[PDB]
């Protein structure tokens, strides 16, 4: 195992805009590839100009055209990173809802009160549990780490650009943009708070984190490595759910 020197960095969470079937409530996992909708369109492009000067260092979306064109949307808009180049990881992608794609919600609620089960636990046929989808974003939160320490042996300004819109020793090694999907989101979310035992802002209760995630809804997360090897590290929540660019 690898001795690394203390780290800390930026990681914002922005759920892509929304799609079709978002405003109709038709349950949206890995069904149909719904693109956004033109009010999806308009979500991503304000949450662009919302983090045009911010200087991120790093891009990564689920390989769905909603993420992707959300990430799109944000990056042409930005001032220092209109180039950068984005990358695609499927462990990133929604939850599974199986034969449930496509329905409305009632009929996974319905299919959940025959099984004597409750949503979000219950999984439909062909759908992931909420510890499958925890374990992907447990899987691509220790990649991420492993990324960034390695980046950073092998080579303010970031904090400043970040303070800026957000509620805020290392100065930060990176600050990664990473764009996701709601369920996904909240179990991650859910890693972070129960798991990591992250600090909470005042203002954000433990429920907005478990059930809750707005189209471009913004959260913002401070990881932090104390020196050493296979160090566990600690995070700060900064924000959740912001919507500031959408009024």
């Amino acid at each position: 195992n690898l001795y690394f020197q203390s780290a800390r960095f930026a990681l914002t969470v922005v759920r892509h805009g929304e799609t079709r079937f978002n405003k109709e409530k038709i349950i949206q996992g890995q069904g149909v590839d719904e693109p956004l909708s033109e009010t999806g369109f308009k979500q991503a492009a304000a949450a662009g100009i919302f983090l045009n000067n911010v200087k991120f260092t790093h891009a990564f979306s689920s390989d769905l055209m909603r993420t992707k064109q959300t990430m799109h949307g944000i990056l042409e808009r930005s001032k220092f990173c209109k180039d950068m180049t984005v990358k695609y990881d499927s462990r990133l992608r929604e939850r599974k809802y199986g034969v449930v794609e496509g329905k409305a919600l009632s009929e996974l609620r319905a299919m959940a009160k025959a099984a004597r089960e409750e949503c979000p636990v219950f999984t439909p046929p062909g759908g992931e549990t909420l510890d499958q989808v925890k374990m992907r974003g447990i899987d691509f939160f220790e990649f991420l780490c492993q990324l960034i320490l390695k980046e950073a042996d092998q080579k303010n300004c970031l904090e400043t650009s970040l303070a800026e819109i957000f509620p805020l020793i290392p100065g930060l090694a990176a600050s990664v943009l990473v764009v996701s999907h709601g369920a996904y989101m909240r179990s991650l979310f859910d890693y972070f708070l129960t798991d990591l035992k992250c600090s909470l802002p005042a203002t954000l209760s433990r429920s907005e984190l478990m059930s809750v995630t707005p189209n471009t809804g913004m959260s913002l997360f401070i990881i932090n490595f104390e020196e050493g090897r296979e160090v566990k590290p600690t995070v700060q929540c900064i924000c959740m759910n912001l919507q500031d660019h959408l009024n």
